[PDB]
C-alpha cells in the first residue's frame, strides 16, 4: 500500500501550511511516522542553540534566504541557504539554522534515529566560546521535542552560566 | 568539516549536468560517500524492471513530469509525478520509473543500505502478470549497479521466460 498517500503539489502545499510556517510554529512535518523526516521551515525563527545531529541534514531552501551558524574546524562559520541552495550537513557537525525572512521556507530531511543514537543541543559562551550546556535527546519529534528543552536553558542561570568565564548566557534571544 | 562541500545553487546545478541527464546516462549523484544517496534523473528513460527497495525513496519532480508503475494492493496502477509533485515511497513497493521526458529532472532521495539489506529487480509477464525473474543485489550504486543486471535480463531469453504462461517477456522495450 502508498502508506503515505499520493503525490502532491508541493509549492500548493507550502501555500496551504504558510500560517504555520511562521511563528509561534515555524516548521512542519509532511508525513507522519516515516524513515525519512520531511519538513518545511518557514520564519522568522532566530535561535541560539546548536544542535549535534547523529545523521545527515539535507537542505532545499526554496523560497527566501536563510543561513546557518556552525562550527567547523574549531572556529564559528557561517554557511548561507541561498533561494535555490541545496546542502548536506555531515553527521556531528554543530549547527543553529537563523531564519530571518517571513515566508521563505526551506525543505528539510532527516532520519529517525534509531534508538540509543542521541542528539545533542548545545550554546556556547558569547564571551569566550567554551561550551555553556549541553542536552542529549532521544528524539522521536523533530517539531515536539526541542522547545521544552531550549524552555529549560532559558529558565535556569545555572545552566546558562558559562563554567569558564562565569557569563551567564543571554538565554533566548542573543 | 563540510565533508560534502558548501551549500550551491540547485538549478544551476542542473543545468550544467543537463547533458548527463539525458541518454546514455539519465541520472547523477550529487553528493559521494554520504548516507544520504541524493540524485537528480533526467529522461527520457523508459525501462521494463520493478526496483523492491528495502528502504523509502523520495521524489520531488522539480522539471517536466514523469510516472511510476507500481504494483499495490496486487495490481498494476500509475502515480503521475507532474512538475511540482513530492511523493514518498515505503519500502518493498514495486516500481518502474517511466521519463518520458527530455529535459525533465526529478530529485531522488535514498538511503545507503547496510550489509546485508538487499534490493530486488524484477520483471514481471505482459500477458499473465506473473514474476518472471527476480535479482537480488547489495546495492553499492544507484548509478553503476543496475546496467549489468538489465543486460543479463535482456541477454537471456531463459530469464525472460515467464514460468507460469511460457511467454518470454520482450526484454529490453517494452
Ligand atoms: N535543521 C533543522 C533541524 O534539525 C530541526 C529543526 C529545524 C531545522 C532548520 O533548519 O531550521
Ligand atoms: N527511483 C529510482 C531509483 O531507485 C534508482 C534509479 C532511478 C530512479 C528513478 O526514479 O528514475
Ligand atoms: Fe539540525
Ligand atoms: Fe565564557
Ligand atoms: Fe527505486
Ligand atoms: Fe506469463
Amino acid at each position: 500500500m502508498l502508506t503515505y498517500g499520493a503525490p502532491f503539489n508541493f509549492p500548493r502545499w507550502i501555500d496551504e501550511h504558510a500560517h504555520l510556517l511562521k511563528p509561534p510554529v515555524g516548521n512542519r512535518q509532511v508525513w507522519q511516522d516515516s524513515d525519512f523526516i520531511v519538513t518545511v521551515v518557514g520564519g522568522p525563527n532566530h535561535r541560539t542553540d546548536y544542535h549535534d545531529d547523529p545523521l545527515e541534514e539535507f537542505f532545499y531552501q526554496l523560497r527566501g534566504n536563510a543561513y546557518l551558524n556552525l562550527w567547523v574546524d574549531g572556529r564559528r562559520e557561517r554557511a548561507d541557504l541561498k533561494e535555490g541552495d541545496i546542502f548536506l550537513l555531515p553527521p556531528h557537525v554543530r549547527h543553529s539554522p537563523q531564519r530571518p525572512e517571513a515566508g521563505s521556507a526551506c525543505l528539510v530531511i532527516e532520519r529517525q534515529r534509531p534508538a540509543g543514537m542521541l542528539d545533542g543541543f548545545e550554546w556556547y559562551c558569547d564571551a569566550c566560546g567554551h561550551l555553556v550546556h549541553r542536552v542529549e535527546v532521544q528524539l522521536k519529534s523533530i517539531v515536539t521535542d526541542l522547545p521544552p528543552l531550549f524552555e529549560s536553558f532559558y529558565a535556569s542561570e545555572d545552566k546558562r552560566r558559562c563554567p569558564h568565564c562565569g557569563q551567564v548566557h543571554p538565554g533566548r534571544a542573543a
